[PDB]
């Protein structure tokens, strides 16, 4: 039953992975809806738009390279349901930022578990792995966003559709 | 709460259009299975691998192009769970090959009902889309597929492991 | 007697480095009779010969690394007779394949528990250059050894010699 | 109070991460004086002066990769005073030498304790962000100096000035 | 004791010019502060940071140009502590721009009163040194900060925070 | 049991082939240690390093080449151990110098002794591939090496670390 190529890899850490497979694929639908939310007619924030887009589809990167991983382990990839997102309508710029930054922050709460699981299991590849890949990235991400929201509070979002507007067109675009 | 940019587009367009859009998620999910399973160090036919993962972001791009149409058209996205694919395990490449195109005919007789209710209610935008960017692109995956199942069947897959080596080198390498 | 450079580096992990410089030199070592093995008139398997000689040679760049790393810490080198491999002849392209597979995985668990006394020691330059250098470079080793392990056994290795064959030439040529 | 962007990161990290910005700017104004000390008419080593000076921007290159790291996480930066260095004459570049090297391996044991306290808060972005960008750069930085040093009183330094004269000319230059 | 190069270098010219590299070494250091105050999450304004950074650099190069300065005329350098700066939060893009320029007014008076002394002591090669690379620096540095502040002032800082993104894009970007 | 290829290939031959196959790669690890040794921090002496670790490569081709002679013929190669060096400390440049003179010349005896082999049992090809391949290099490599420990001497090593410097410097750089 156990692949050729298993050695120092624990059940619990296979499993892991395969919960945080299905989390970024659910993140990269979360960004998703907010792109097209974004698209609408009655919206219309091309730059914003276009932003989330790019983190959708660079989520579906990251899960793809968990999958990658688990095969190199020679763990089994069980793939779940990918949820729908809370929201159809996100309400704002501002709003979907908010969000963002929330979803990136549970995205590295779930990762620092899965680095404190590696440690306990005594598998330095895996730490090294996700410290590589994904928590300076993550860092990166919930910085990013929360100067993202930093501005449009200061400007005057959501309120301010102006600062939306000049938002999109000087940060993101 | 009708959109400014709506004109003749049914809502029972827009539904259908919604439950494309979470049919060709589906796709993506299932051919992004295959990949990897193909990537696995048991499988290892990374050609197959390869053909799957383009499939899975090609299913993404249609998917995405739909929800560009409902905004168009002044429809709104609704989103729903994207389910997880029937197998874990593809078995072979023949298998494999089998099951994406019975998915393709799937999807295809989707596409058909679809552009058959554009026509019911006299969308000539709608149908003219379908047409355009969908009948023709599940015609020739579906034939291509066929032409690959041909192929290792006549070369004795699944049983022979030299079939399936010799058609992910020379078809799909 | 103290090198001026030293600086946390415990004489168990300047000594666990020393058996690791003659694992890597052996690791080499074996790698270069396979690959000679594959040079002769009666097997004749070029791209196995030109695979195995290529891994030789990398895994005395893995030794010399090791060995800077000693000179960098302030450790110093003991080499040790490097011992002749377990074979002369490795019997078929699968056979030397699996044994490879064993070898870099006895390599891997050696490493691996270089990294739990560096870590045990508080070393975590030892500790990351392990991980960086080496951990990732096995788990990947690893993996295409039983990839092509995998393709040989399908495609009917070791009988099949036209299995042999075709693999020289589409894989590893 | 807490930062929008702050997970995970312990108060003594910060506090031990403000002491090491304090340190590196330390070690910048101390390379400045090295710097300039060899820059004075009856000393007049050229070479010596230029590979002071290099390493002092690159000690404020270190710093201030520690502040943006400071504002990444969520910390806050709280400057202090930076000390003048120890001498202002060096008398020699020998005894220029020997002082970096003793202020690197200061600088070093510092950075040792950082990562031990990120590992004792399980704070593995951090642990991962010293290993890469600080504890390879220390060995590396002390295994040079303690080269030159070698070198500098094999060579008869500081005794002989032609010593000192043809190390500034073929090592530094 | 004198060096050898040293003519018409009056003592007091030394200790001012000793005085007036601890001064620049400050004013980089306050501008370092007020860069990572603008690279806070909770300030987020990349282009001031930019701003600051680049002028504590050009600080900094000022500081050692008055060294080698020093070591031309042959006075020696003595290094004092480098006090931290008056504040850890800018509170805001205007605010910092007015410390900045009040910060440049009292260096453009330090070198006043060392011209003044240059003068006083009939060395010609100081007054010219100050007045070519110092003073019309300074007045441009005061020129520029004080356009600043009114443009800030005129759309609306530090209230306006948008008034502070849109110079930070328009005038600094 | 007989190669299809062999002709004129006596068992003595192969015997010696592959005596000198291990010669070979002995030599190579002897230079190996002596490039790390001049690798250390207290030696220190970064092209004698370079100049033995391009010896160690050059010996482990000569191996490969014997190998492929082997081959060739249709003997079979039969590796033994390799025993570790000598020395683990070399003592100086001119020492290491004077080791690889005397190694050189030992290796040299032996395909002296190879090539009387050869012509006793008539077997031209191999007496070619000797004065080809062999015999020339190692009166070059004697010569290169004469050279070196005369300089070195002349100079004043081992006494004047000096001496070693320089010629580091202008002969081997
Ligand atoms: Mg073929
Ligand atoms: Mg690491
Ligand atoms: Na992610
Ligand atoms: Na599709
Ligand atoms: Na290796
Ligand atoms: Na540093
Ligand atoms: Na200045
Ligand atoms: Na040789």
């Amino acid at each position: 039953s156990t692949s050729q190529v298993r050695q120092n890899y624990h059940q619990d850490s296979e499993a892991a992975i395969n919960r945080q497979i299905n989390l970024e694929l659910y993140a990269s639908y979360v960004y998703l809806s907010m792109s097209y939310y974004f698209d609408r007619d009655d919206v219309a924030l091309k730059n914003f738009a276009k932003y989330f887009l790019h983190q959708s589809h660079e989520e579906r990167e990251h899960a793809e390279k968990l999958m990658k991983l688990q095969n190199q382990r020679g763990g089994r990839i069980f793939l779940q349901d990918i949820q729908k997102p809370d929201c159809d309508d996100w309400e704002s710029g501002l709003n979907a930022m908010e969000c963002a930054l929330h979803l990136e922050k549970n995205v590295n709460q779930s990762l620092l578990e899965l680095h404190k699981l590696a440690t306990d299991k005594n598998d330095p590849h895996l730490c090294d792995f996700i410290e590589t890949h994904y928590l300076n990235e993550q860092v990166k991400a919930i910085k990013e966003l929360g100067d993202h929201v930093t501005n449009l509070r200061k400007m005057g979002a959501p309120e301010s559709g102006l600062a939306e507007y000049l938002f999109d067109k000087h940060t993101l675009g």
